[PDB]
């Protein structure tokens, strides 16, 4: 099936997802001296206080963190948003080594990882119907390097050897997303896609300009993972990550002078 292997990476994607040279694909680059500032943009509103996680997930091509989203109890608001989104989950895209892994890059620079949170807009009922629409996610990136370890991670980098496999999940009660922000909430935002098939251009991109920092041992626990399932040989989960496409007719606003 699709992934990110040697015959059946983002190259080929389009063959089995058609959108995938479509209008408005993400991920893109970032050119920073292009975007232009917008004062009409709200500042974000980040309301994760009563977020509540349940498990953690080794899909195949990543780990998601889930949220119980059965109520508005994590919400992403404001920014160039119009009304209320639902945290459902958050997961990773990470690199083989330090100078790539992440999807965005700002001025051509790859980061070592990259953090998407997940939220879908709730005037769509379910995320299913959601996807399907042009303003129906919203996902909030953030940008990880390597240096100091990020003591909001630890939880999650410690569970990672029970999901080692495709298909594994855990119990995942308790954790705080706000532990993963930067200090600033300054971004970038555009119109764009998932950055996975089905590829569905339902995504408006919110991505932080400050990365988060993190050690390196935390980041090479991550690549320990597999895209295999138990019992099949060992393909450590690494470059799960989609190159940048093209920007087409699109702007990139910025939040910040
Ligand atoms: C392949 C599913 S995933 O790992 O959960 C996943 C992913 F890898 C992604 F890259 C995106 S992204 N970058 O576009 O944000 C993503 F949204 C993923 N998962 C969502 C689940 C949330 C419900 C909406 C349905 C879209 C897939
Ligand atoms: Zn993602």
């Amino acid at each position: 099936h699709w992934g990110y292997g040697k015959h059946n990476g983002p190259e080929h994607w389009h063959k089995d997802f058609p959108i995938a040279k479509g209008e408005r694909q993400s991920p893109v680059d970032i050119d920073t001296h292009t975007a232009k500032y917008d004062p009409s943009l709200k500042p974000l509103s980040v309301s994760y206080d009563q977020a509540t996680s349940l498990r953690i997930l080794n899909n195949g091509h990543a780990f998601n963190v889930e949220f119980d989203d059965s109520q508005d109890k994590a919400v992403l608001k404001g920014g160039p948003l119009d009304g209320t989104y639902r945290l459902i989950q958050f997961h990773f895209h990470w690199g083989s080594l330090d100078g790539q892994g992440s999807e965005h890059t700002v001025d051509k620079k790859k980061y070592a990882a990259e953090l998407h949170l997940v939220h879908w807009n709730t005037k769509y009922g379910d995320f299913g119907k959601a996807v399907q629409q042009p303003d129906g996610l919203a996902v909030l990136g953030i940008f990880l390097k390597v240096g100091s370890a990020k003591p909001g991670l630890q939880k999650v980098v410690d569970v990672l050897d029970s999901i080692k496999t495709k298909g594994k999940s855990a119990d995942f009660t308790n954790f705080d997303p706000r532990g993963l922000l930067p200090e600033s909430l300054d971004y970038w935002t555009y119109p764009g896609s998932l950055t996975t098939p089905p590829l569905l251009e339902c995504v408006t991109w919110i991505v932080l300009k400050e990365p988060i920092s993190v050690s390196s041992e935390q980041v090479l626990k991550f690549r320990k993972l597999n895209f295999n399932g138990e019992g099949e040989p060992e393909e450590l989960m690494v470059d799960n990550w989609r190159p940048a496409q093209p920007l087409k007719n699109r702007q990139i606003k910025a939040s910040f002078k």
